[PDB]
């Protein structure tokens, strides 16, 4: 296992992304976007990444916030992640050069590649998808998602896998249905795999102690929801 | 490049590829003072890199800044004109920038971290004073034909570095009013400032690329150049001792 920084400035605040490439397989790989939780990147998205490298893929997980930073409270990220809500184009054109960055390094086949997030991390996906990059797939984990624009019609190359639990009140049923109705519009191969009993953040073991509400982890629909990730990249990258 | 070598170094900034361009002397072994070359607005172009060049040649490691990304030079002062007004419409994003330049040469094992400086020309000698107003610890800048930015009262104290002004005495675009604000700044806080203006000559004077531009106010000037060159050599062998 190789873990290499990469290191770039966004309107001068230095960002470190981290990249993993198993040198167990040869030759240029499919490259993955690993967005974190909006706490910011940290061992939760970096052994996500680690574990996409050991299966073949070339992992891109994405410092969010800057210097490496994970913060403890959704209270320290709250502006930053509602000025990115503010403004999906400038958030978008962001998100565009994160993948233009995987695509170029060498052991990544610029032409296929794909994105998974956690939480707030989903939701980049899904706005990297609708500004038409052309992702093979993109999968969300307990994702409060954006509510579709019309300006976005048809642009989504990516098939679309969303992991969901079924009473997480981040990405309610009425938010939901109209993201699906956006999806079955533009005809885009889309897939819900939703978990009863299941709420946000259920892939993140430290879910369990978080002080807010509606947060817990679920070790089931971690493992079924990383299955049927895993399912979505085989198809796309045979 | 002659017999200096010559690597480049990229970084991505705003998600462009920036090919910085880095030169040094490999008959000279050892860490040595660091220069911040920055180019003319119009981009990173053949005046700049064989300044930077030059320094490697006296002695120093020498990095000129790719200002627009992918090596652009622009030949249309209207093309840069927004970029940069940007740039002086928010002076501390501008400067995180600079100082990220600056630390990106520190960094290289060849230059000596503590020992650095900052030369530009045109725009480029409004980012080193940019640095030099941030509080970088340079040793020294000397700017060439440069449109300078007004003094900030928030930078009262910080320049560290002795400063060279080499100046055309009819540059239309550094006018003496705004010259002697900037003058003033220095003067208050005692900055070891020289100011080197030359009769007769405008914007430019560095350039021989300046005389087919079809400007007044641009124009190459032989003996302008030599002459703050070698004052910028003085400077520099006195801070490097
Ligand atoms: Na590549
Ligand atoms: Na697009
Ligand atoms: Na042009
Ligand atoms: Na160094
Ligand atoms: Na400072």
């Amino acid at each position: 296992m190789h873990q290499q920084p990469i290191e770039t400035t966004e309107n001068g605040q230095r960002h470190i992304h981290q990249f993993f490439l198993d040198e167990t397989l040869q030759g240029p790989r499919p490259g993955v976007l690993v967005f974190p939780e909006a706490f910011g990147l940290g061992d939760h998205a970096l052994q996500r990444a680690r574990r996409l490298a050991e299966l073949g893929y070339a992992a891109l997980a994405v410092d969010i916030h800057g210097e490496g930073r994970e913060f403890q409270d959704l209270a320290q990220v709250r502006p930053a992640i509602l000025a990115l809500f503010g403004d999906r184009a400038a958030w978008r054109a962001r998100l565009q050069a994160a993948h233009e960055l995987l695509r170029a390094q060498p052991q990544v086949d610029a032409a296929r590649t794909a994105a998974i997030g956690f939480c707030f991390g989903g939701a980049c996906s899904l706005e990297l998808a609708r500004s038409g990059a052309p992702l093979s797939a993109i999968v969300t984990f307990h994702a409060g998602l954006q509510p579709p624009l019309e300006a976005d019609a048809g642009k989504i190359k990516a098939k679309v896998l969303v992991c969901h639990g079924a009473e997480d009140p981040l990405m309610k049923p009425e938010p939901l249905a109209a993201i699906l109705a956006e999806l079955t519009r533009d005809k885009v191969d889309w897939q819900l795999l939703s978990h009863g009993n299941v709420v946000h953040s259920f892939t993140n073991p430290d879910a369990d102690a978080r002080g807010a509400p509606g947060f817990a982890y679920n070790a089931g629909a971690d493992r079924r929801s990383w299955a049927a990730m895993q399912g979505l990249f085989a198809e796309v990258f045979a």
